[PDB]
């Protein structure tokens, strides 16, 4: 019933700009196209906001983001996100699922974090590196401040642009896309020793759930074998892998998110062939569409609510939501709204807050959707 | 009574940008300035929307567009459209005619489709070609997919940008401007044989009416003699000419419009001197002002209405409006609104529609304005 | 109580763009970021509008503007204005003063009028000139049409961009920032003889008041000695100086404002060290914060009101407000609103107007705020 995309082709900057603007103009009521800075070579770092209320963060509405093409020659991501912009804009109103999604979530899509790199890439490139780095030749996914290793590559404009952006909005869930393998990689990406060993995050459980939500839907990925004849040593049970255990990555964007914002991000490898021929494109969409969809929905699971100031009766800003035995607290936005991803199980959440008295409620998250929980705090 | 323009000078990109932004800022309630892509040399392809409801297509409100400077060295167009942006913004509210126009129509003006070309042009150039082509040196008016000849020049960014744009909005009437002659040229621009012979379009009659509406108002053009001492072989009865009969043009933007959208476009040659000296500029405006005005009004003539779904009671999207013996159907927008240009005479319109049962009403279009006609269709 | 800035560092274009966009996005309800053109090297000439009604000029709401970094290597301004954008956005709502300001005034901030120049500058530069001029090497502050000397340097894009901008909005008060000295310089900047002599403007009194409002608050400036060991010949009583008397400046932007718009502009020299090391930055903010604040408030002092057409009962556009014995009339905006800066004293204002009969009321401006005065004019 829902309308599938049709524009299945590699989109160079010029056309991606065109494509993007066409949708920004054709559905002005659902979209908001903006830039977040400029690549070294001055190419806009475009993002397509898709909400039934473009431009504004409404209270209790979770903010989600997808990022693709961080590595210039890893193209599948870029195209899939365009396919998505289309699919979403086209089915909004007509299709129940899409309409529901665009209404309940504020989706932000950036098809290419490294557009300069893309332009220097070669179609057909399977495992190469030409165009991977940015214009100054640094790995944008080694360019972020790492928690263990101390990054040395100078901060690149695409990096800075994006860091700022991650601070600008209350991003809850996110996924940045790649190519070179088929698996959804989760935190941590590295370890104190800098070796390929499992490096567990406080939120290990949730992450496994998140990664699986996507991999479960991409059939060949779920199988665990990315490409038996190329990289025959790779085997990922159910298509997900802790980053560090696969191989140590210091300076990545994935862990930065987690460690410096409330956002929880996963790295998705869409296939061993980095830059496949344009003909394969539609197949990549058919294989990831349900995945991309199912993944976004996860932004709703867990717990959410507001931290209301008992005397005003209104939201407190930057209150802290702490959970049972998970050492990764979460903060609240301007309307005191908060979102905390968790797995089915019973927890003990505590709303902390400067100048207020902490409250602790026992909450019960189950298999399905998210539970709403409000914390009213008195002063001192 | 109405206020005439004053900024009579050649505007290079920098200043055209400035000029444009000044009006976008001074009259934010009537204007919306946007880009549609970037020239090869990264210059924005600006468009100025002028509606009393900038940014939105309201149902039953016809969408109109003027495009100029496709050929870099053909400057008169560029300037006239700027003069127009001014004239419109300045008289809105004060002047009855302008106010009426901006309210009833959603006008889109693009002063330069080929800004790179412009910059390489020489003032005073009368028949030359320096700056005509785009930055990669292709004739943007030979760059479109032709119905007879099969175009070979690679698609240029300015072309692609514009094609996309023609798809983005429900353009009803349009006119792209030129220099090198004095006549309004209409479809078709070429023929199966690729020779200078009359090549009739299904809408030949309407086109002649449209072309005349403009030429009738430009005195010297209406006379039929563009410039007796330069190109003395040219004689256009009443200042209009079928394109192909004047000379075969394959790949033009004019015919593309017609054949791929609902938009009906005419090519207007504003004078034999492509790049006249800035001093002549005001005279060109005085001679075309009434023309530019009268032409836009044509967007209202003929027939228009909605294709309402009988069970919902609301507009059907992409229904087809077919006319008596004219083989060039028209589609409806998102609110099921449609606009069909026709000449005074009696027709038999049929609203076709997938999943619905066709209706056929006999309509009567007369000398003056347009007739409103709604088609309510039942399902199956 | 109010929140101070934290981002204390030199911001190159890339980061300034990022910084700016972050605030445009984080506080969309209070801000509106736009460009006014592009530097020679195509860098946007950004401006941050900060009003509780971004994008619209509401009637009777005074329009204010701050401009910095006209001279590439004079950096303090650029940074302070960024600090300000922050400070304002961050305290709006929380802080009473800021909230009041953003509500009553439409503030426009341009951190860098000469971004190309900036990029070619050297941190630590104290009195040098590298990066002062624009990309084509002209002094943007000698590039404006002068009232005495006749400017020869070709008009630069940054100049043109800004001139247009000064025409686009009803700017009432303004201040462009500099480095190389510590004093607030006021009109006129030059004289018929082109020498360093006092060149008095019709509004001399008001200007002295305006300049002092700022200098009084910057302690070391108020002292009158900019930097005793560098430029030991400089002594400015109370930190303000008539421009021309300090030294003849023909072609400046400061006097242009006055002479071609209603805007009254002052030139502020923030310190002898043009490009100090990033470490000093916070100190510069601590020393100018109250100044920048107090200065903006001056936009409210004097007299203001509307020129209502007696028969319509609505505002007349471009009426003239003439004062007692001050030869510098003022015009009204679209809602017939006007703002006239004056000093405590008694005046005799006359509302002139084409097609109407002049009225003259005796008004009394005092020490504190501004007085509202409306002029209803009959026709003829
Ligand atoms: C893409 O950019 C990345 C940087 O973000 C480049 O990776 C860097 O490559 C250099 C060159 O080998 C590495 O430095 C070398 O390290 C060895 C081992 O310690 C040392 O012996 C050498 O003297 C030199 O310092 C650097 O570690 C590495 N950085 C990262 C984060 O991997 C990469 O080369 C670029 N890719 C291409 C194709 O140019
Ligand atoms: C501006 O760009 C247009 C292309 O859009 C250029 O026109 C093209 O010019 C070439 C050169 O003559 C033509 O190709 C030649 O055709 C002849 C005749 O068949 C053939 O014998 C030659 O071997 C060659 O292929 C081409 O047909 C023509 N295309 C069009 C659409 O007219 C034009 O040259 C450019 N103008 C300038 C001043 O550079
Ligand atoms: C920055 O740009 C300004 C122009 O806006 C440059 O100032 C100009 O410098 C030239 C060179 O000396 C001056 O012209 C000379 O004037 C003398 C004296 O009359 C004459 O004898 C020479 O033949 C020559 O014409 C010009 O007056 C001056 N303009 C202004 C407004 O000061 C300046 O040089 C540039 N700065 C740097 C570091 O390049
Ligand atoms: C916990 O705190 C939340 C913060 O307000 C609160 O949200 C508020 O919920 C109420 C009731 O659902 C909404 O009521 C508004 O809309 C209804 C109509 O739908 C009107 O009848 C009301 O007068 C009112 O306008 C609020 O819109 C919503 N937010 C605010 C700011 O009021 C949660 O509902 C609270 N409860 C729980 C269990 O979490
Ligand atoms: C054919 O179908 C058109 C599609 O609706 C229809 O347009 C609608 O016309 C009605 C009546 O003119 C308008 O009525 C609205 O505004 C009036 C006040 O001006 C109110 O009293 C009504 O309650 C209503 O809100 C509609 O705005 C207009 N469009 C829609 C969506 O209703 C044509 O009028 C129809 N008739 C013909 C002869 O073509
Ligand atoms: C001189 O002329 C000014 C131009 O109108 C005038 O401004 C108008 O002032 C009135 C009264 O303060 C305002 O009244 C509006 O708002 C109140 C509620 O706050 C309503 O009760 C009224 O019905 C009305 O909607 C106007 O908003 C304001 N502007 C306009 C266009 O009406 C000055 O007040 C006049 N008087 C003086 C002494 O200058
Ligand atoms: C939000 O909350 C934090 C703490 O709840 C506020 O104070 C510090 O913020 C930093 C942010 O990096 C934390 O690392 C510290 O733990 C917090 N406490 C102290 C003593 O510094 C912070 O000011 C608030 N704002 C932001 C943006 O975090
Ligand atoms: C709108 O209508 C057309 C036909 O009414 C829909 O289907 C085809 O659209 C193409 C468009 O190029 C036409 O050439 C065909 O004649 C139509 N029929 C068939 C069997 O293909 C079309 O899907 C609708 N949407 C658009 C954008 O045209
Ligand atoms: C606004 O008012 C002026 C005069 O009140 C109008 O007419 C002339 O405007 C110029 C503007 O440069 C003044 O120098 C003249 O003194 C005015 N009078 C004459 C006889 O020219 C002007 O048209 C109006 N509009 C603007 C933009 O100024
Ligand atoms: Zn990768
Ligand atoms: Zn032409
Ligand atoms: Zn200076």
């Amino acid at each position: 019933q829902a309308v599938q995309p049709v524009d299945f082709r590699h989109h160079h900057f010029s056309d991606m700009e065109i494509f993007l603007r066409r949708y920004a103009n054709e559905y002005p009521s659902i979209t908001r196209l903006y830039s977040v800075g400029k690549s070294v070579e001055l190419r806009e770092l475009y993002v397509m906001e898709i909400s039934d209320n473009p431009g504004i963060h409404e209270a209790g509405e979770p903010e989600f983001k997808y990022i693709g093409n961080m590595h210039g020659n890893e193209v599948v991501g870029r195209e899939l996100l365009l396919n998505l912009i289309e699919y979403l804009c086209k089915n909004f109103g007509t299709d129940p699922e899409v309409t529901d999604l665009v209404q309940s979530t504020r989706i932000h899509i950036m098809p290419s974090m490294n557009p300069d790199g893309y332009e220097k890439s070669q179609e057909g490139d399977r495992g190469g590196t030409v165009g991977r780095n940015n214009s100054n030749n640094y790995d944008l996914n080694r360019n972020f401040p790492d928690q263990f290793f101390q990054v040395t590559d100078p901060p690149q404009p695409e990096t800075l642009a994006v860091m700022s952006w991650l601070k600008t909005y209350p991003f809850v869930l996110s996924a940045n896309l790649h190519g070179g393998s088929l698996v959804v990689n989760y935190p941590f990406d590295d370890d104190e020793q800098g070796i390929a060993i499992y490096s567990k995050s406080p939120d290990d459980a949730v992450f496994q759930q998140l990664a699986l939500s996507y991999s479960k839907e991409n059939k060949k990925m779920y199988q665990g074998s990315p490409c038996k004849d190329l990289y025959p040593t790779e085997y990922f049970p159910h298509g997900i892998t802790n980053g560090a255990q696969w191989y140590n990555v210091p300076g990545g964007m994935q862990d930065w998110n987690y460690l410096n914002t409330n956002c929880f991000e996963v790295t998705i490898e869409l296939g061993c062939v980095k830059y496949p021929k344009a003909e394969e494109l539609p197949k990549y969409w058919e294989q990831n569409r349900r995945s991309l969809l199912q993944f976004i929905k996860q932004v709703h699971r867990g717990i959410w609510g507001f931290v209301l100031d008992a005397t005003d009766g209104r939201g407190i800003l930057n209150a802290t939501i702490s959970v049972a035995d998970i050492n990764h607290p979460v903060t609240t936005y301007k309307d005191g709204d908060y979102w905390r991803l968790l797995v089915q199980g019973t927890y003990k959440v505590t709303a902390s807050a400067r100048g207020y008295d902490p409250v602790t409620k026992t909450v019960e998250v189950d298999s399905k959707g998210g539970v709403q929980v409000n914390f009213t705090l008195s002063r001192t």
